[PDB]
């Protein structure tokens, strides 16, 4: 037909890719057998109205905006196999008229320019105009022009501002990372079908706002931070979408009359470096920044990291060079360090699929594991470290006056009230520990890390900002770096300055100045870890095997525990500076996904948890423990020994440890007063230290996380 046609044609590859099906290709048949069952269930299950009120019965309410888009969607799988010359569908005449005439039906009675918006926005001008749009791409072949731009209209009265988001209502909003990029996918590809250049162009240039890092708002930070909905956490879910969609959409893009220039795109590695990456760990996107997408059962850690990877990796596909390699590198490490999680089951079109064959097949592209890192994203209040010499990560969940401390919207994660309270993740051997249903079955009054007190919380609640700005991470170099929150739970009834000391192979964690005014009880979750029934944990508490149960146990002058595994890379031990009174149990914790989330299953989920938990009773109290993973018993037992006086100080003004094997100190400073360290040197200013001895040279790195700055040693650091 013509060069729209073309752009089409690479869509058409790119989004289903059946011209690269290969049917002795195991990966590929399985995606397309599952394609084959999807329409087989449509097709069955459509209803063979005398002109009904639905097409599908499991979505007939079209008051629930979430039902247009699905309807659309299994159009759009219909088209993909009417596409496919090895589907049994293929050129199928009855699929070919299904489809057609369900564009017809729906556009007669539900999807058309004198409809207004009911439910949600995004069904409306994302979801929906992309499955049309990806429909009529696929089967442009069934289509006339004419016919094209009718189903289309639709969209261009919904979605005629490629600026701006929810336009024809009372409060449109100016579109910015996904859902910017998403608007590429609805406008330059309905522009193609429509033929409409100005609408390409003019839609383009509008994603290429996309590219510009910011140091405020939406958007990617230079720190690697990325915020979205105003002031959220956000690189795991729409950040996702964000590099997911706009991979998709290059290639297409680069090849029309209005391609973006290659030095606005060059900030796409700085996302892939900076942000993202260091969220992978073991293949497993990190849950502190995917907000709400938590509460899906179908997007766990391991999935959701899939979406990243396949976007990765097409950038590197279009990429040249030693950044090919490289980002080729990353995908192959990243991917074949996972082995809970089967990377095909979340690569949907033949091209991703060929694509990862390829690559993991390939001896020419290195394969290392990844080096030590700690990225400190002071600009989302998270911390992520990763430790390749024993091999865990370590995620800091935290929030300030700058952000949100959870994401509850659209019915989604109901109860992730205190998922940023100081919450911390482990990343070891089990990497299945935030998966399968550990969501929906954990107790979200116990989030790990977490002081609280035990007051019923209710779903309904939504999200807050912290009222201190005191919060943020000071790091050293790839192993070392300090963090401290200055903590007031959601209804200012309990303070807490809690920090944490992020020292190569361990964390410690400390938090003063405890004080609660309510009548609830308080107390800190040490732990919360889901156990795998297979790799069952010999408990010790003071090195003494305990044997715990669904009722609690108290273990008053607490030393140290440790979760011993048949499997070191898993052992987690927790040394008590000074002897502590906590509290222990391991029980079966039952729950569903639509507990957490509306929409999703109501079946019933199960899991088994052990809680470690130290009461809070009086005003000024504290805990101090040191977190230390993947050693063995007899490794641990002398590792405490030599920790013994790792605890320089922990009250309402300082709270400081060392590291005597490393000569490093973590200290955080809560006031300008003269504070002596180890009779060694003098740190001057309220802030966040991790500093390093080296002979008679100090490295200082020095952080006030109220200001967003640092400051001359001299300010800072004395002797
Ligand atoms: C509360 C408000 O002003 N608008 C609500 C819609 O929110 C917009 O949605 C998004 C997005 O969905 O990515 C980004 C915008 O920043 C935000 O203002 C919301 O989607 C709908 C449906 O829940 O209700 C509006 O009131
Ligand atoms: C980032 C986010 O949560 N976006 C919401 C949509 O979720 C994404 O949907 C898709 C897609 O259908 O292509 C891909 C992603 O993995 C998933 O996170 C969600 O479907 C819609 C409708 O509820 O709202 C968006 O805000
Ligand atoms: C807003 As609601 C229904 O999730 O509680
Ligand atoms: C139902 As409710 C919001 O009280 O948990
Ligand atoms: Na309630
Ligand atoms: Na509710």
């Amino acid at each position: 037909k013509d060069t729209y046609t073309d752009r089409l044609d690479d869509w058409n590859g790119i989004i289903a890719g059946n011209q690269y099906y290969d049917s002795k290709n195991d990966q590929m048949a399985k995606l397309n057998q599952e394609l084959e069952g999807k329409v087989a269930d449509s097709l069955s299950s459509i209803s063979s109205q005398a002109d009904r009120i639905y097409l599908w019965e499991k979505f007939s309410n079209y008051k629930t905006s979430a039902n247009l888009t699905a309807t659309y969607r299994k159009l759009e799988e219909m088209a993909k196999q009417v596409t496919n010359p090895s589907s049994r569908y293929y050129q199928d005449e009855t699929v070919v008229r299904t489809v057609r005439d369900s564009m017809e039906w729906m556009h007669k009675h539900v999807y058309n320019s004198e409809k207004s918006i009911v439910g949600n926005w995004w069904d409306y001008e994302i979801g929906t105009p992309r499955a049309i749009n990806n429909t009529l791409s696929l089967m442009k072949e069934y289509f006339s022009d004419e016919e094209i731009k009718k189903y289309t209209d639709v969209i261009e009265k919904f979605v005629p501002d490629p600026e701006h988001f929810r336009k024809t209502t009372d409060n449109p909003f100016k579109a910015l990372g996904g859902n910017l990029v998403d608007m590429g996918r609805v406008k330059v590809i309905a522009g193609l079908l429509r033929k409409d250049d100005q609408e390409i162009s003019s839609t383009i240039r509008s994603i290429e706002q996309v590219f510009k890092l910011v140091d405020q708002g939406e958007g990617f930070y230079q720190d690697g931070s990325y915020i979205d909905h105003t002031n959220v956490a956000y690189t795991g879910a729409y950040g996702n979408v964000l590099i997911d969609g706009l991979s998709q959409l290059l290639p297409v893009i680069q090849k029309t009359k209005n391609p973006i220039d290659k030095d606005k795109m060059q900030t796409m590695y700085h996302w892939i470096d900076k942000s993202f990456a260091p969220l992978l760990v073991n293949g497993e996107l990190m849950d502190m920044s995917r907000g709400r997408s938590i509460s899906r059962a179908n997007s766990e850690g391991h999935v959701a990291a899939v979406e990243v990877l396949r976007g990765i990796h097409r950038i590197a596909d279009m990429s040249e060079g030693e950044t090919k390699q490289r980002l080729q590198s990353l995908v192959k490490t990243i991917v074949q360090s996972d082995s809970y999680y089967d990377v095909f089951k979340n690569l949907k079109t033949y091209k991703d699929i060929s694509l990862m064959q390829s690559l993991l097949s390939d001896a020419g592209v290195a394969s290392v594991p990844r080096t030590s890192y700690l990225s400190a994203f002071n600009k989302m209040d998270k911390t992520a470290m990763y430790n390749a010499e024993k091999g865990f990560g370590f995620g800091l969940s935290l929030f300030s006056s700058r952000t949100l401390n959870y994401e509850h919207m659209n019915k989604e994660n109901k109860r992730g009230w205190y998922t940023s309270d100081g919450m911390f993740y482990l990343y070891n051997g089990d990497l299945s520990h935030y998966s399968d249903g550990y969501w929906p079955t954990v107790n979200p009054y116990k989030m790990p890390g977490t002081t609280e007190t035990d007051a019923k919380r209710a779903d309904s609640d939504t999200g807050k900002v912290l009222p201190s700005a005191f919060v943020g991470t000071s790091k050293l170099d790839d192993a070392n770096a300090t963090a401290t929150m200055d903590f007031t739970n959601w209804n200012q009834t309990l303070t807490a300055h809690k920090s944490w000391f992020m020292l190569k192979d361990k964390i410690a964690f400390l938090g003063s100045n405890i004080q609660n005014t309510s009548t609830d009880t308080a107390a800190t979750t040490i732990d919360q870890r889901k156990l795998e029934s297979s790799n069952p944990y010999k408990v010790y508490v003071n090195d003494k095997e305990a044997s715990l149960t669904e009722q609690e146990k108290d273990y008053p002058e607490t030393q140290s525990v440790f979760l011993e595994s048949s499997d070191s890379k898993k052992n987690i031990g927790y040394f008590f500076f000074k002897k502590s009174s906590i509290s222990m149990s391991k029980a079966l914790q039952k729950g569903a996904w639509k507990d957490i989330n509306e929409g999703q299953s109501d079946k019933e989920v199960e899991n088994e948890f052990l809680t470690i938990s130290q009461a809070h009773k009086q005003n000024g109290d504290s805990y101090g423990y040191m977190l230390i993973p993947n050693v063995d018993r007899a490794t641990f037992n002398q590792m405490i020994k030599e920790l013994e006086s790792s605890l320089i100080e922990n009250n309402e003004t300082l709270q400081s440890v060392y590291d005597a094997k490393q000569g490093v100190w973590g200290i955080v400073k809560y006031d300008d007063s003269v504070s002596t360290i180890s009779n060694q040197f003098q740190v001057l200013k309220r802030g966040v230290y991790t500093i390093r001895k080296e002979g008679d040279e100090y490295k200082i790195a020095y952080y006030n996380p109220e200001t967003q700055e640092s400051a001359p040693d001299q300010e800072v650091f004395k002797k």
